[PDB]
C-alpha cells in the first residue's frame, strides 16, 4: 500500500496472509474452510495465515492452516488477468473469533463513487522497495468505468474495475495481490494489477468479485 496508514492490530479481521516460506500475497477469508484471492496468487505450498498484524512476529492470534484445494476461475487468463480470482479451502476450519472473521460476499455491484478500504502487505514505495510488516490500509474511491479504460485502454474488462486516486500518490502494490478491498461490508474487489503504483493516471485494477458471487457459493456448496 503507498500513502496508506497502519490498519492496526487485526483491524481488518477478514484479511489473511497466503505464506509459501514468506508472506506472497493477500486473501480474503469468505467462511471458516474458504479464502478468496487472486487467480495470479496460484501456487502450491500455500499456508494461509489468519489474525495476522506483524507477518514476521508471532504476537498470539495467529491461525496458520494448510490450503488443501485451490480452485483457479475456469476462464482465469493470464495474459490479460480476465477472471483474476481464485478460492482456496483449509485442510481444516479456522476458528472464527474477533480477530478471525469472514467479510461478506456481495449481494450488489458497487457504483463509481463507492467508498472503499483497500489493506494488505505490499510495497510501500511508488519509486523504490520498502515492505512493512504490518498491514497498511487505503482509503479508495471506485472510479467511472469510463476513466478506468482511459487510463488504460484495450485492457479493462467488465470483470473489472478501477479504484484509487488518478492525481496518483494512492495505490496497492506488488504484495497486495489477492488482498480485500471492501465497500460497505461488501467484498466487492481483489487487488489484481496496475502500471507501477500510485502513479498520476495510472489507479489499481481490482477483479469485480459482484461478477463472481454465484461461481464462489456454487463452489464452496459443491467442495
Ligand atoms: C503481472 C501480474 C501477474 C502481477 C501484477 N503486475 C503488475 O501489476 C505490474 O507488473 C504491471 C505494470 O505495468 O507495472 C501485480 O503485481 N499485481 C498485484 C498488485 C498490483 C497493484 N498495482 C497498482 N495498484 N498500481
Ligand atoms: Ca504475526
Ligand atoms: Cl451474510
Ligand atoms: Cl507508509
Ligand atoms: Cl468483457
Amino acid at each position: 500500500i503507498v500513502g496508506g496508514y497502519t490498519c492496526g492490530a487485526n483491524t481488518v479481521p477478514y484479511q489473511v496472509s497466503l505464506n509459501s516460506g514468506y508472506h506472497f500475497c493477500g486473501g480474503s477469508l469468505i467462511n471458516s474452510q474458504w479464502v478468496v484471492s487472486a487467480a495470479h496468487c496460484y501456487k502450491s505450498g500455500i499456508q494461509v495465515r489468519l489474525g495476522e498484524d506483524n507477518i514476521n512476529v508471532v504476537e498470539g492470534n495467529e491461525q496458520f492452516i494448510s490450503a488443501s484445494k485451490s480452485i483457479v476461475h475456469p476462464s482465469y487468463n493470464s495474459n490479460t488477468l480476465n477472471n483474476d480470482i481464485m478460492l482456496i479451502k483449509l485442510k481444516s476450519a479456522a476458528s472464527l473469533n474477533s480477530r478471525v472473521a469472514s467479510i461478506s460476499l456481495p449481494t450488489s455491484c458497487a457504483s463509481a463513487g463507492t467508498q472503499c478500504l483497500i489493506s494488505g502487505w505490499g510495497n510501500t514505495k511508488s519509486s523504490g522497495t520498502s515492505y512493512p510488516d504490518v498491514l497498511k490500509c487505503l482509503k479508495a474511491p471506485i472510479l467511472s468505468d469510463s476513466s478506468c479504460k482511459s487510463a488504460y485502454p484495450g485492457q479493462i474488462t467488465s470483470n473489472m474495475f478501477c479504484a484509487g486516486y488518478l492525481e496518483g500518490g494512492k495505490d496497492s502494490c506488488q504484495g497486495d495481490s489477492g488482498g480485500p478491498v471492501v465497500c460497505s461490508g461488501k467484498l466487492q474487489g481483489i487487488v489484481s494489477w496496475g502500471s507501477g503504483c500510485a502513479q498520476k493516471n495510472k489507479p489499481g485494477v481490482y477483479t469485480k468479485v459482484c461478477n463472481y458471487v454465484s461461481w464462489i457459493k456454487q463452489t464452496i456448496a459443491s467442495n
